[PDB]
């Protein structure tokens, strides 16, 4: 469980993310695919993109980035009260996309990397700690919902 102060640090940096959702989304997905290339194999629409420049030019990848950060933003703003938001995401990611928790660890590392790169003055040790805790909570809760659906990834 995060403290109220921890949630405030998470939502303070998230407001900065919301000034440019699409640009954050692009940077996060590109960082994920660069750091952990096996994650790109999960994306039929995107696995054909071969360079960073093709990735940045893809309207499709940019729209996807917005849909990822919009879902994650809605979950974070519930401060842990996220069952109704998390359940459909678990359903699709367990049963259709088949995304293991280790891949959610990879995208969480990418989120932290981009937030630190873009907003270091609003993302110091205590804010990084808080965001790490919020994303650990997200991964714990989605793993439980994965298992309810019969997915052990
Ligand atoms: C913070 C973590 C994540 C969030 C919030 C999230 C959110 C979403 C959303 C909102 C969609 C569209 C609706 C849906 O199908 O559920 C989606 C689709 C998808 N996600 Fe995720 N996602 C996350 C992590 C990942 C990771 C790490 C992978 C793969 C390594 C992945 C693979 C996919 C795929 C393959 C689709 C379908 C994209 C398409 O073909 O249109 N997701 N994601």
């Amino acid at each position: 469980v995060l403290s109220e102060g921890e949630w405030q640090l998470v939502l303070h940096v998230w407001a900065k993310v919301e000034a440019d959702v699409a640009g954050h989304g692009q940077d996060i997905l590109i960082r994920l695919f660069k750091s952990h290339p096996e994650t790109l194999e999960k994306f039929d629409r995107f696995k054909h993109l071969k360079t960073e420049a093709e990735m940045k030019a893809s309207e499709d990848l940019k729209k996807h980035g917005v849909c990822v950060l919009t879902a994650l933003g809605a979950i974070l703003k519930k401060k842990g009260h996220h069952e109704a938001e998390l359940k459909p995401l678990a359903q699709s990611h367990a049963t259709k996309h088949k995304i293991p928790i280790k891949y959610l660890e990879f995208i969480s590392e990418a989120i932290i990397h981009v937030l630190h790169s873009r907003h270091p003055g609003d993302f110091g040790a205590d804010a990084q700690g808080a965001m790490n805790k919020a994303l650990e909570l997200f991964r714990k809760d989605i793993a439980a919902k994965y298992k309810e659906l019969g997915y052990q990834g």
